[PDB]
């Protein structure tokens, strides 16, 4: 159901924060760390729920991404002064959720009522060159949820994101995540063809002068979302691919193209069986475990592999172990069955 994919896209995204965030900023995770952390959390045969309930606190990932969809909940619609207004409020009440060292200057200005322009701040990061990390695309999810067709995705995507992501660096990845969260809830099943349509917009987004201009200024690639989506359609044809040929291919770090496409391959990749994951975890199960063993930003490429998994599989894949775990996790599937309530419906 859609009910089903709805709650299975954010409950994703939040067992991909909290349980990420337990190896955040380690350059090397183990596997064998991670299988041994997620089974921490499930309790005796015959015992409903976790064994840790609610011990895994989230981070900014979720806080974020709860500030977003209480935004569209409130005002049925994208509002950007609103959404503006409720991201600073919420860093206000809760500062201490590990936000970007940078993000925190635009929440400061943007609790001014008197700020007239409310993307102007995340215009003045980085000397106006805009931030280009990933909390953009973090908290995208809910755009996908809300919005169903693909000219409104990517509308919305990009305002949500340049409200913090001014830089065509960031918002992209922002773009990216929600497109990919979208065609998930379509239920695409073929890895090929979820990689064609997104490259097509990628690459058409990527055509545009200041995208061109916002990518120079970091290096030689001018469409890093585009090259790192068709060096995926390589990576997954191959047999065998070490973790540290994935991470030196498409990343592993804070900055959204080095994150989003390698949170989309964990997703595409995890669609099957893998010798070295235990064959009784569930293929979301997988995702996350695998996303996270390869290390670097690993709660903010789990929370992304997350959601797009959790829209694929929906909430039949969530496990109550794992899902009771999280900080939370009750508020999250209220605001999960709201947009489904108001924007969805059946
Ligand atoms: N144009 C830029 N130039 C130089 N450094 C930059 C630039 N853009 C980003 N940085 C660096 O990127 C950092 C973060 O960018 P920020 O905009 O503050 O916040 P986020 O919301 O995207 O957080 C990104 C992740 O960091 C945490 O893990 C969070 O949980 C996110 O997962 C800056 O402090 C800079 O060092
Ligand atoms: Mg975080
Ligand atoms: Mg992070």
């Amino acid at each position: 159901s859609s009910l089903s994919r709805f709650r299975g896209c954010l409950a994703g995204a939040l067992l991909g924060d909290c349980v990420g965030s337990f190896y955040e900023a380690h350059d090397t995770v183990d596997l064998t760390s991670v299988l041994r952390h997620v089974q921490s959390l499930e309790p005796d045969p015959g015992t409903p729920g976790s064994e840790r309930t609610e011990a895994l606190y989230y981070t900014d990932d979720t806080a974020m991404a709860r500030a977003l969809v209480q935004s569209l909940l409130a005002k049925e619609a994208f509002d950007e002064v609103d959404m503006a207004h409720r991201f600073a409020q919420e860093y206000k009440k809760d500062p201490d959720r590990g936000y970007g060292a940078g993000v925190v200057t635009v929440f400061k200005k943007l609790l001014n009522p008197k700020c007239r322009d409310v993307f102007e701040p995340a215009r003045a990061q980085f000397n106006g060159k805009g931030s280009y990390g990933n909390g953009g695309a973090m908290r995208v999810a809910g755009i996908s949820l809300a919005y169903s067709s693909v000219q409104d995705v990517q509308k919305f995507a990009r305002l949500s994101a340049q409200l913090t992501h001014a830089s065509s660096l960031g918002y992209n990845g922002a773009i990216l995540q929600a497109l990919a969260v979208h065609l998930a809830l379509q239920g695409e099943s073929s890895s090929e063809h979820f990689l064609k349509q997104l490259l097509g917009h990628m690459e058409d987004l990527e055509g545009d002068a200041q995208s061109v201009l916002d990518a120079r200024e970091l290096g030689m690639e001018e469409r890093p979302y585009s090259s790192r989506l068709k060096k995926i359609g390589e990576l997954l044809d191959q047999a065998s691919v070490t973790r540290e040929e994935v991470v030196s291919e498409l990343g592993n770090g804070i900055a959204a193209f080095e994150s989003v496409p390698t949170a989309i391959y964990c997703f595409l990749r995890c669609m099957e069986p893998d010798p070295e994951i235990p064959s009784a975890f569930n293929s979301l199960q997988r995702t996350l475990i695998y996303s996270i063993s390869l290390g670097g930003d690993t709660d903010t490429i789990a929370t992304m592999a997350g959601a797009i998994a959790g829209a694929y599989y929906g909430m039949d894949q969530v496990p109550e172990s794992w899902q009771q775990s999280c900080e939370g996790y009750e508020e999250t599937d209220i605001l999960a069955q709201s947009l489904h309530r108001v924007f969805q419906k059946s």
